[PDB]
């Protein structure tokens, strides 16, 4: 089998080949990844509920974190 990166062939993050990260990607799926890539430090990513601040990206990893 293969842990491959992207879900669907069609997801340009990965090479088509190995069906993992291409060259130049550092994400092909998450909340804090866009065009393959890790969004800006700061970017709001998730809307909390109740009156919590809102989770926003690291700048550095795909998914969104909670606010701690």
């Amino acid at each position: 089998g293969e842990e491959c990166d992207c879900g669907s062939p069609s997801n340009p993050c990965c090479d088509a080949a190995t069906c993992k990260l291409r060259p130049g990607a550092q994400c092909a799926d998450g909340l804090c990844c866009d065009q393959c890539r890790f969004k800006k430090k700061r970017t709001i990513c998730r809307i909390a509920r109740g009156d919590f601040p809102d989770d926003r990206c690291t700048g550095q990893s795909a998914d969104c974190p909670r606010w701690n």
